[PDB]
Parts: structure tokens; sequence; C-alpha cells
């Protein structure tokens, strides 16, 4: 697969065409792509909306108002736009739940297994909420894990998206009762293919050279 | 079919010592890490790519204590990328980034860069100036890039593992990078597995959807 191709085409789109929607098959693979991700010891300490209907979009874009209107309409018409969120705290039950759930998977041959399993993730999780007390940070940096797997991936799909911080997360947490339930959101990212009007489509790709940002040894 | 390399790869738990990548494998790995997305383009990040003994060697120094376990596929994989964040959001960087979309012609007039050079200092005084918590932002950049990274590897057919559990304190100082403005944060060895590694074989095991997606 010519995944380097995919990564110099792939971009940032500015605007979606409001038409063109995912397939049914493809909307299955976006959330594949969600739940698969890696993350440090499998914690997955994350929750994503993926919003399809208008009202679903309009209530994401409801935190795009004012300062961020630039981005309001990026999350309207797109096909699909997924919330990333991550866990506010490593909690004993979500550990549990992890571990429980690599079992149901068959990945445990005895108990003595999972045992060892739980302990060493709980060890880590342990060095974040008890003595580095960082694991909402821990945990939000898994989720932007998440974030760069989904839009290679996407892009991938032939799939056009854009990665958005430029919303008011607090009003997103409010209108989607996210702290209540654990969760704090992240990142915005609209999912569908790139409008006629979209010229940033052919712009040139930017980065700074190889010789500032990478150390051969 | 990139779910099909979604669900393939895996976490390495040992690599085969003997398979190097090709010299086009190596460039593809290094256009990856220069090409991932980041906010605002913002880019700011290092990455120390060893693949030769000695250099396998400083960066498993990191492996020690209670990390002993990861040594050996810091030692035994092909290439290994330490992921840097940069530590203050600096005005010097911001104009470097804005310059060099500039030289890639991404701007048709000054008025252009001014507005992207305006909209970017927006965002990083945000993170710098009003919360404080720039060095988290970048931070946050660099694990998405090591998420982008992980895929791609992937995708090209080559094996990695994310690898939190080393001395990041001992990385740091081995390569100077605190009193640089970096700090390291993700180790990811990239080879082929070893024929003795299982971990390739066993289930890939996540929460359903019901527990993790909400449709709306
Ligand atoms: C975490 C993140 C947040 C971003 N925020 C926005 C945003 O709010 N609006 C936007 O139009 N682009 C946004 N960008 C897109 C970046 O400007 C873009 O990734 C960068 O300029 C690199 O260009 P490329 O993505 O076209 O390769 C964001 C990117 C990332 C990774
Ligand atoms: C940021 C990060 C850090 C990780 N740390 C380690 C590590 O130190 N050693 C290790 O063997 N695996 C490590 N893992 C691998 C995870 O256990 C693995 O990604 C998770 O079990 C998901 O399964 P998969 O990666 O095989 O699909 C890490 C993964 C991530 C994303």
């Amino acid at each position: 697969m010519d995944i380097v191709s995919v990564a110099l085409k792939r971009y940032s789109t500015k605007a979606f065409d409001a038409t063109k929607k995912l397939t049914a098959g493809e909307a299955e693979q976006l959330k594949t792509l969600l739940q698969y991700s890696p993350s440090s010891t499998n914690s997955q300490p994350w929750h994503f909306i993926v919003a399809s209907t208008d009202e679903g979009k309009a209530r994401v874009a409801k935190a795009a108002s004012g300062t961020y209107v630039f981005n309001e309409r990026k999350i309207l018409d797109a096909s699909h736009v997924v919330v990333f969120c991550a866990k506010t705290a490593m909690d004993d039950a979500w550990l549990q739940r992890v571990v429980d759930q690599e079992e149901a998977d068959g990945r445990f041959a005895t108990p003595d297994a999972k045992a060892a399993n739980h302990k060493g993730r709980t060890f880590f999780a342990d060095m974040h909420r008890k003595e580095l007390k960082d694991d909402d940070q821990w945990m939000a940096k898994q989720v932007y894990l998440n974030v760069g797997n989904f839009l290679l991936g996407v892009a991938a799909m032939g799939l056009d998206a854009v990665p958005i911080e430029g919303v008011d997360f607090a009003i997103l947490d409010e209108e989607f009762d996210l702290k209540a339930q654990g969760y704090t959101s992240l990142v915005v990212v609209p999912v569908g293919h790139h409008s006629a009007e979209d010229f940033n489509a052919t712009l040139p790709k930017s980065r700074l050279p190889q010789s500032t940002t990478i150390t051969e040894i």
C-alpha cells in the first residue's frame, strides 16, 4: 500500500461538499478505526461522539460560534463529525473493564496471565493517578494518538477530514453532558469529501526540513 | 484496505535483529515523521532516529531499572524513533513555521502570510499566555504524530510498538534535550517481529463500540 502517497495527498480540508455522504460501509469502517487504535497498556481511555444527523452536527457546531466561526461551517457541512473525548480520571472500574475485555477476547491462557496483565497496567495507571497526578494528561495523549491514527486512516479510505481544536470545548462538554459522564472533549474531526471551492486541496504541503527536526544516530 | 492494516498491526514484543529496513523504507519512515499534521502546522517536535548499534544503545540507557523489559526491543529493532516535544512555544519557532510556509508557496501575498501568522499566534497565545499549557498542547501534537506513524509503518508492512515504559529523564539527560528546549515522550522501535513473538497471533482486544461510541 502506498501510504506515503496517502500522507502527501491528505490535507486539512477547508470546505466540505454538504451533499456528499459516507456510504454505510465507510461509516462502519470509520467506527472500526476509532475502536482499534492502540493506546498505552490498551487502556482505551476514550469516548467518541459520531454526529451524522443535521441536529447532531448543529449541537457540535454550537461550540464553534463567535470566535471559532471559521470552523463552524466545516462541522455543519461534513458527512460525519467525530468528537474525540478523554476520560477525566483513570478509575478502578475502567481498569477492570479493560482487562475483563481482554479475557473475553481470549488473550489470557490462565488466571495468572490475566493477573500479570492487570498488575502491569495498574502499575502504569498508579504512576499517573497516584504519583504524578497527571492521569488526565496521560489519557488525553492517548486520545491524540487515536486522532493521528484516524486522520491517516480516513485519508487511506479516500475521505477528506480536518482536525479541529478551534472550538470552545467547555461549551461542547456542557452540550453533551460529558463531565457528569466522566469525559472531556479534546478534538473535533469532520469527515467527508471536500467541495469544489476548497483550493487547499492543491496547495503545496509545507513542513520544516528534516535537517531541523530529525537527528540520525 | 487500511482497516485490514489496523486489524493486523499489533504491539510487537520481540524484533528480529537481522531484518533491517531497506534504504527506501528508512526514507519513508522519515517522511512520515515530517509530514504528520499538527495544530496550526506548529510542528512542535524533534525526532531522534537510531539505526546503528551505538545509537540504539544510547536510547536503551533509558530502559533500565523497572523498564529493563523494554531494552531488547530498542536494541533489536532496525530503527528506533524517540519522539520529542518542545517545552515552550517561542516566538522564533512560530516565525520559523510561517516562513517555511511562505518558502513552500502557500501564500499568494504578504497579507495572506500576515493573516496566517496572526491566526497561529492567537492559538499559541491562548496556550502560552492564557492557559499556561503550551507544553501540554505541544506534547499532544507529538502523540498525534505517533498515531499517524504507527499506522503508516504498519501500512508499509513494518512492525512497531509505542513505548512509554522507559525513564524519559534518563533519555532527556542522554541527549541534552531540556537545555535545548525539548523533552522525550515516546520511543517507537520499528522493524520486523521475531518468529518467537506469538503476540502477533493473539486476538486483538478492544472495548465494544456500545461502550465507546455515541451516535447522534
Ligand atoms: C490537533 C489539530 C488541530 C487543528 N485545528 C484546526 C482548526 O481548528 N481548523 C482548521 O481549519 N485546521 C486545523 N488544523 C489543521 C492544521 O492547520 C494542519 O494540520 C496543518 O496546517 C498541516 O497541514 P495539513 O493538515 O494540510 O497537512 C488542526 C490540526 C491539528 C492536528
Ligand atoms: C503510548 C503507548 C505506550 C505503550 N507502552 C508500551 C510499552 O512500554 N511496552 C510495550 O510492550 N507495549 C506498550 N504499549 C502497547 C500497548 O499495550 C498496545 O498498544 C495495546 O495493548 C493495544 O494492542 P495492540 O497495540 O497490539 O493493537 C504502548 C502503547 C502505546 C500507544
